[PDB]
């Protein structure tokens, strides 16, 4: 293909003829996006620019992290892949990676911010976050900072989930676990920020909007109720650990006495999700199962993953060794037919 540059965000992308009308669309983890027109297909397009990929042996690893998991995640709710591109003819020319998914308009809070949800709605907006998140657990990949932002919605309220597996972030969302840094968890994190998301969903308002982790450690305890000697178990900190023994004791409250005038079944798997126990917290795959999402579940359309090797994460390389096994990935990528759906 012939390149041509254009100056965006301050700095030159340099691109494919084939992606035209390029127009800024907001960063993205570890790189920036435009929206493009796809001119093969007549799709638009959203093509991130990573930023400074092979800068250092934590820019270089991410990378390939990131090319690795989006060249594997292909489900209707998750962010995958249309193309990968680089302006380089050679490995010896390899600084810059672009990678390119279908367009989404918006992000999770455009929807709620200045509508009046109905629940119908609701269930629709959660199922797809759940079905999600099945398939991403299945391949043993948690989100661990699921949120809103990282929700990508388009103009029907189709959605899928971005920034999965990898500037002050909101912690509002965040599975207390991973929030306070316990010693243990599982893929049930990314339910609690399910849990949070719809809470908001359902009243408008953060569920959790705490000013620090211990002011939002508090309005947590203050809804689920004080914890039990057993998850002192997680807890490295001895400090921690006195401080929320000395917390004097509260009852969870009935979420139906919170959440006014909504459907029982939200209430009930609302209940289900806001467990501080993330052992007995429901997984995506019970979810998808409960009541709540009666009209939506189809279990013929709510796929698990092929198998996702994750070796590579437990080694340290060189910058030029994960520099080419990414440029490796960039070469061997398989573009996707444009229609991979049938009618069931
Ligand atoms: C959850 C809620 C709320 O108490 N927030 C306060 C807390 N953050 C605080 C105190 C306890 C424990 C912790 C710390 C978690 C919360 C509850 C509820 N209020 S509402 O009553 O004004 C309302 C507002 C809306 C609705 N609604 C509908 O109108 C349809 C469906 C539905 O849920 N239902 C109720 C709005 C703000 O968000
Ligand atoms: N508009 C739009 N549409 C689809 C995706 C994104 C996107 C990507 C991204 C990821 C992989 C890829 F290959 C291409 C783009 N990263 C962050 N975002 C946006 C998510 C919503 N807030 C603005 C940034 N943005
Ligand atoms: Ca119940
Ligand atoms: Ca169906
Ligand atoms: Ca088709
Ligand atoms: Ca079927
Ligand atoms: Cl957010």
């Amino acid at each position: 293909p012939t390149f041509y540059r254009q100056e965006l965000n301050k700095t030159i992308w340099e691109v494919p003829e084939r992606y035209q009308n390029l127009s800024p669309v907001g960063s993205g983890a570890y790189g920036s996006v435009c929206a493009a027109f796809d001119t093969k297909t007549g799709h638009r397009v959203a093509v991130k620019k990573l930023s400074r990929p092979f800068q250092s042996i934590i820019h270089a690893k991410r990378t390939y992290r990131e090319l690795r998991l989006l060249k594997h995640m292909k489900h209707e709710n998750v962010i995958g892949l249309l193309d990968v591109f680089t302006p380089a003819r050679s490995l010896e020319e390899f600084n810059d990676v672009y990678l390119v998914t279908h367009l989404m308009g918006a992000d999770l809070n455009n929807i709620v911010k200045c509508q009046k949800l109905t629940d119908d709605h609701v269930q629709f907006l959660i199922y797809q976050i759940l079905r999600g998140l099945k398939y991403i657990h299945s391949a043993d990949i948690i989100h661990r900072d699921l949120k809103p932002s990282n929700l990508a919605v388009n103009e029907d309220s189709e959605l899928k989930i971005l920034d999965f597996g990898l500037y002050v972030a909101t912690r509002w969302y965040r599975a207390p676990e991973i929030m306070l840094n316990w010693m243990h968890y599982n893929q049930t994190v990314d339910i609690w920020s399910v849990g949070c998301i719809m809470a908001e969903l359902l009243t408008g308002r953060t569920l959790f909007p705490g000013t620090d982790h211990i002011d939002q450690l508090k309005l947590i305890l203050r809804l689920v109720g004080t914890p039990g000697a057993e998850l002192l178990k997680k807890i490295s900190s001895e400090s921690a650990r006195n401080y929320i023994q000395s917390l004097a004791q509260m009852p969870k409250m009935n979420f139906a006495n919170v959440f006014i005038g909504a459907n029982p079944l939200a209430v009930d798997l609302l209940e289900k999700m806001l467990v501080l126990d993330s052992d007995k917290r429901i997984t995506a795959a019970q979810a998808l199962a409960h009541a709540y999402f009666a009209q939506y579940h189809d279990p013929d359309d709510e796929p698990v993953a092929d198998p996702y090797d994750q070796s590579f994460e437990s080694r340290d390389l060189l910058i030029d060794e994960w520099k080419s096994l990414t440029y490796d990935e960039v070469i061997s990528f398989v573009p996707p037919p444009l229609d991979q759906e049938e009618m069931e």
